[PDB]
This record gives structure tokens, sequence and C-alpha cells, in this order.
């Protein structure tokens, strides 16, 4: 395998606006095929990148900043990863979704709002070339990536991901580590061929001869871990507090992160922004699309090399020599200035402070069937993507969604537009539910841990539990989506439209 901790962690440059005034900020980002070296010992890898970069440039905005991004497809007319046409026009379709964005529906990146190179062809829900992000939302770690119908797992794996940070000036007084000491960590697993080329499976292991070729697979587990586009990198840090914006940008893989010197993380934020109170953690789980906003305090570890370690398997136990490792910190950089940053306990209002009447309670079930080829097709509430819309909350109202998971695994459930509160999780009798559809609980409800007492938008629903969340649908109305954020599930076919009605 590739030798760990030999390349420095790249820090994506912050995107500069094409125009900027007090009233408006305007950016242009072009998707390009490009080559980048992912490890000291590899030939350059052919990739798809926003502005030809992997990851894409980091975009930083202020709360309420009036932002426009023209996202353009200048990709080749053919893909380089294996497309399975049996699961679902130009071959190469793209659309950018700002995940976590409180975004008008026609700038949200609907899967059928795709566009081919230079907008020559566009999907039936396409309305505009230049996306509008008003950013009228809490400070938080967002991220952007491709969301094209039936191609999301491939377009994202190709390299189309980047970070987007909203800064709320009202949080400045907290004096959290900032600027040079505030660093995104975009984690993506990949499998890389000897010649440096990306590998993505064209079929499951030992494909029945029934199977089409290529065939979609139900899960992707990469052999190698990359952070900010480099395989198992090191980062030289100063002996002081750092803030890290940790984003799982992987297709399937869930991570369970720790520090190998037994140091703590201080979680200050979740998907939807600052937690009410900081939380000291020795480890945390991070499923696809989740974000953790954390402080690591290197003050007491000068000289040390500390591995950000992973204990979660993907298709099997972790390998100590490979996917057990994420990156390495080296506490050897001289202090540029006194550490004047803080790690405050009191961060933000509780989500509970705000009282809301429950307009509706939906029960949703994670299910599926099997296709003519024998493959599993994963479905939300046994509906196809193309079935008439059933999730139709009213704008301005709050709902509890009760998500029933009788499957064998966790699924990270994501709703666009909104962030939400986690109410509780409760175990149930799976066999009974499958035979009769009757829900019998085998234990009391478990309220969220402190890490999930703030605002979330992507949430782990574990096997044999009912998960309840509370969301206020707004402030915009229109057509959005909800889906599993395991991309191999999302594309076949674990995604549904969501109408927020006025
Ligand atoms: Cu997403
Ligand atoms: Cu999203
Ligand atoms: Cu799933
Ligand atoms: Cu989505």
């Amino acid at each position: 395998t590739l030798e760990k901790f030999v390349d420095a962690l790249p820090i994506p440059d912050t995107l500069k606006p094409v125009q900027q005034s007090k009233e408006k900020t305007y950016y242009e980002v072009t998707m390009e095929e490009c080559t980048h070296q992912l490890h000291r010992d590899l030939p350059p890898t052919r990739l798809w990148g926003y502005n030809g970069l992997f990851p894409g440039p980091t975009i930083e905005v202020k709360r309420n900043e009036n932002v426009y991004v023209k996202w353009m497809n200048n990709l080749p007319s053919t893909h380089f990863l294996p497309i399975d046409h049996t699961i679902h026009e130009p071959e190469v379709k793209t659309v950018v979704h700002l995940h976590g964005g409180v975004t008008p529906d026609d700038s949200d990146g609907y899967p059928e709002a795709w566009f081919s190179k230079d907008f020559e062809q566009t999907g039936p829900y396409f309305k505009r070339e230049v996306y509008h992000y008003p950013n009228q939302q809490r400070g938080a770690i967002l991220w952007y990536h491709d969301h094209a119908m039936a191609l999301t797992r491939l377009n994202v794996y190709a390299g189309l991901v980047g970070a987007y940070i909203i800064h709320d000036p009202k949080e400045k007084r907290l004096k959290l580590p900032s600027d040079e000491y505030d660093v995104p960590l975009l984690i993506t697993d990949r499998t890389i061929n000897e010649d440096g080329s990306l590998f993505y499976p064209s079929a499951p292991e030992n494909p029945s001869p029934s199977l089409p070729n290529p065939s979609i697979v139900p899960a992707f587990c990469g052999e190698t871990i990359l952070v900010n586009g480099k395989v198992w990198p090191y980062l030289e840090v100063e002996p002081r507090k750092y803030r890290f914006r940790v984003i799982n940008a992987s297709n399937t893989r869930t991570y369970n992160l720790s520090l190998d010197n037994g140091g703590d993380f201080i979680q200050i934020g979740s998907d939807g922004g600052l937690l009410p109170r900081s939380v000291k953690l020795n480890s945390f789980s991070l499923a696809p699309a989740e974000r953790y906003d954390i402080i690591i305090d290197f003050t007491a570890y000068e000289g040390e090399s500390i591995i950000l370690a992973n204990s979660a398997g993907c298709g099997g136990d972790v390998n100590p020599e490979t996917d057990a490792n994420i990156m390495q910190f080296r506490v050897t950089k001289p202090l540029a200035q006194k550490d004047e940053s803080r790690k405050p306990k009191y961060l933000a209002s509780y989500p509970s402070v705000q009282h809301e009447r429950i307009q509706n309670i939906r029960t949703l079930k994670l299910a599926g069937t099997q296709d003519e080829y024998g493959r599993p097709v994963l479905l939300l509430n046994n509906k196809r993507w193309h079935d008439p819309v059933t999730e139709t909350p009213k704008v301005g109202t709050t709902e509890i969604w009760s998500i029933i998971n009788p499957t064998r695994g966790t699924h990270p459930i994501h709703l666009h537009l909104v962030s939400f509160r986690v109410l509780d999780r409760r175990p149930f009798d799976i066999a009974r539910y499958q035979e009769s559809g009757e829900l019998s609980y085998t234990g009391p409800a478990v309220p969220p841990p402190p890490s999930e007492k703030g605002w979330k938008d992507t949430i782990q629903a574990h096997a044999g539990e009912v998960l309840r969340i509370a969301a206020t649908f707004g402030p915009y109305s229109g057509r959005y989506v909800w889906h599993c954020h395991i991309l191999e599930h999302e594309d076949y076919d674990m995604m549904r439209p969501m109408d927020i009605t006025d």
C-alpha cells in the first residue's frame, strides 16, 4: 500500500469573487477535467474538479451576504467512470447542490435541474444558470457537490466536492480559533490503480450473469483515505488551539474518529451550526455528509506526531495499515503569535428555546425491493423517485418525522432546505414489523447525545430503530428533495421529492 504521512495536507484556496459590492457577490466556478497527484508515489490522477481543483475552492461568505454563483459544466462529453443505464439525453449531466444551504428551490440543485456542457441541454426542472444563495441562516460548515439524477455517486467520486463556510459576525466575540488556525478537513475514500487512475467498480463481486455491465453496486468502500485531496497526509500545526471543519465527503463510508495520543476533540458545531454548549469527546461517528465543527488543542503536545485514527469498518473490519488511518498532525510549527483564541463552553441558544406546534407527524420507512436482475433497489416508503410526491409539508409549519429502519445498516438521512432537531431513537422488533407492519418497541426512547442537541441536516438512522426529528419547513416554499446520503443508495433509488407548499 501507499506510504502514509508523506504529503503535506493541502489547504484549498479561498475563492475570490469575479465581482463584489456591498449589495452583491458574484462567483464563477467551472467544472473541468484536470490531473492532480494524490500521493508522492503516484502518477497524476485524472479527476473532475470545480475550477479544475480537487477539492474545489473553499467559498467563504457572511451571514446574509447576497451571493451568486454561476456553476458551469466544461467537462468532456463522455464520463470516465462506469455508467449503468439500467437504473434510470447527454451522457454527462451536472448540477451543483449547496448542502445545508437555505436556498430558493431553483438554486438548490434539484437532481432534474441538470445541465450538460455550456448548458446546451438542460433537465426539465432547470430554471437558471446563476445560482442565488442569500445565506439567511446560522453560521455553519456547508459543502457543495454534484447532485445530477442517477449520476451523483459518480460525479462526486470523480472529484466534484468543495467546502462553503458561512461566518456570522455575531460569533466573532467567542474568539474561536480563526483564519490560519481554522482549517477544513474534507475526507474522501478512494481506490486508486497502479497507474494513478481512479477505480470505481463496474460491478459487484462475483456478478450473477443476469447482471448488466456495468452494474451499480449498493456500497462503495475505498482502499485509501484522502483528506483535502491527498492520500494519508500530515499537517504541521503550532502548539495551540485549532478549529477544524470536518466534512465527510465520501460516497458510503462512515468514519469513527479518534486521536492516537488519547487527546480530546472539543465539538463546538454540528451540520446546522454552533451547538448550544461545547462538548468534550474522545471519539465521534461521521457518516456521509455530516459535519463536525471541532477544536483540537495541541498546546500540551509540542513535538508530537498524532494520528487521526478511524475505528469504523466499511465492508469489513478496519485495516490498521490503511483505513484505520486518516491523517497525521505534527506539532512542530513555531508559534506565529500568542494563542489568543478561546474554547468557550457557552456557544449559542438551545434549539429548544424556540417553541413550535406540531402540525403533522409523518412515518417514513426505509425499505426496498428487487429488480429483474436480482439487485436490491432501496426505496423510501416503497416509493420510486418518479412516483407522485407524498412528502408535502406546509411552509412555516413544524413536523415530526419518524423514520423506521428495519434494514441491516445505518442510513444517513438528509432533508434539503431545513435543519432539524433530533428528538430520540427507539429500538423495535424488526421481524414483527416485517411480518405484520406492526411497530412494537423493545425498549424506551433514548434522547440524543449532546452532539445532537443542536441543529442537524444529515442524521444517522440505525438498524432496528425509529428515529424522530422535528423540522420547521421554511422559510421558502417550492420543490426540494429528501434522501439517503449514501450515494450508491441515493441513485437507486432512495431519494424522493419534497414539496413545501404555500
Ligand atoms: Cu449533500
Ligand atoms: Cu442537501
Ligand atoms: Cu441508505
Ligand atoms: Cu441532496
